[PDB]
């Protein structure tokens, strides 16, 4: 608005080219206008578990702190680790929706996309 934003590197960024994850996040926008296509990878650094897929469709009313939940059992991290996003090198609020999370940090490829880590600065 109107910014483009441009984020840290993601090994999905590096493997697939930019026009290929345009495309495709063009169409799964036009297909779920009321959906959110999610990248989630581990930061390089973060010295918890990784996950098994980093694509998701997510709903745009989901809370940012649902999202948490949702990751952190599916890497089971134990409860009382903390976990942390980063969308564009800054850490969302956690009472925001994916919707406006989606609408303030989308790259120019209609994808959004999160680091998560242990630390709590980066």
């Amino acid at each position: 608005d109107e910014w483009v934003n441009v984020g840290s590197k993601f090994v999905y960024k590096e493997e697939h080219p930019f026009e290929k994850r345009r495309s495709e996040g063009e169409k799964i926008r036009k297909k779920y206008p009321d959906r959110v296509p999610v990248i989630v990878e581990k930061a390089p650094k973060a010295r918890i578990g990784d996950l098994d897929k980093k694509k998701y469709l997510v709903p745009s009313d989901l809370t940012v702190g649902q999202f948490y939940f949702l990751i952190r059992k599916r890497i089971h991290l134990r409860a009382e680790d903390a976990l942390f996003f980063f969308v564009n090198n800054v850490i969302p609020p956690t009472s925001a929706t994916m919707g406006q999370l989606y609408q303030e940090h989308h790259e120019e490829d209609f994808f959004l996309y999160i680091a998560y880590s242990d630390e709590s600065v980066y």
